[PDB]
């Protein structure tokens, strides 16, 4: 798993955009309580299945969020994959 940009210690579990971050939970809670304007950062849940990019798509099929290559390469695999509805996390 890619690991947290600040602490690298732990797992990434969010990624942030207006920081360009990728953090694990406690970091991810610290950064955004540190004031009011960081509190208003909208994050997003890691790739469940890289753990390597910002997920996209959130299949409950799956129980998955998913990055945008990894929603492509899942869904492609078989005429079953390619039926499931994902929500655009957009
Ligand atoms: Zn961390
Ligand atoms: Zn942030
Ligand atoms: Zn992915
Ligand atoms: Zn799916």
């Amino acid at each position: 798993a890619r690991a947290c940009d600040t602490c690298r210690s732990a797992a990434c579990t969010v990624y942030c955009e207006a920081d360009s971050a990728y953090l694990c939970t406690t970091c991810d809670a610290r950064v955004h309580a540190a004031n009011r304007v960081a509190s208003r950062h909208e994050r997003v849940r890691v790739c469940q299945s890289c753990e390597s990019a910002p997920a996209a798509f959130l299949c409950k099929a799956d129980a998955a969020s998913l990055c945008t290559a990894c929603d492509a390469e899942i869904h492609s695999a078989n005429p079953m994959a390619r039926r499931h509805q994902r929500v655009p996390m957009m």
